[PDB]
């Protein structure tokens, strides 16, 4: 294929809050982007072997950003934060990408910039 | 639509080089963004049964990012650049949205870290 799919709720969206806590998280642009890349990624893992999703997250960001440590750092955890990727176990440690129809019972996402 | 598209190797490249020029758009996430954007916007416009896509820059960067004016500007002049888009008018400007495909023949994708 030569596309990757970036879902319609974050592209529109600027930002996630918690409908438990109220919590604000700011969905950056570049957040986006990897999304799409790791859905793709997962999927190709899953279809070529069925193997579970291990791209680090160096390579990960290498592909789609050019970003410094500090902030590479920052969009993973926005990404865990929300719940998009969940990332399991410590010594075999993998990554599950989350629908974004998944955690809408915890994260509404809206765009406060629309009036 | 439940998702909007990015051509892979836009999604995949952080500059673009003019293969003439030896000019270098480097390819902010935002100008990505923006362009899957457009390129679903432009193709909804036509779908409905108009020629042309007359949504404001503004009403686009405020969808897509949260950016000054000033990037909006320089983005917006990213995208013109590479061709991507083309702006006709001045005010209540249309903008026809071009392939990723209809441009390599002048600019080539590239990562350079990868």
């Amino acid at each position: 294929s030569k596309f990757y799919q970036i879902n319609t709720t974050l592209l529109e969206s600027n930002e996630a809050v918690n409908k438990q806590t109220g919590e604000v998280v700011p969905l950056s642009p570049e957040t986006k982007l990897v999304y799409a890349y790791m859905l793709n990624q997962y999927r190709m893992y899953r279809k070529y072997g069925n193997r579970r999703y291990t791209e680090s997250w160096d390579k990960i960001f290498t592909v789609c950003c050019d970003v410094a440590a500090q902030k590479q750092k920052r969009l993973a955890k926005e990404l865990t934060t929300l719940g998009l990727i969940e990332v399991i176990g410590n010594k075999n440690a993998y990554k599950v990408v989350h629908s974004v129809e998944s955690i809408i019972e915890t994260w509404e996402f809206t765009n406060s910039k629309l009036n």
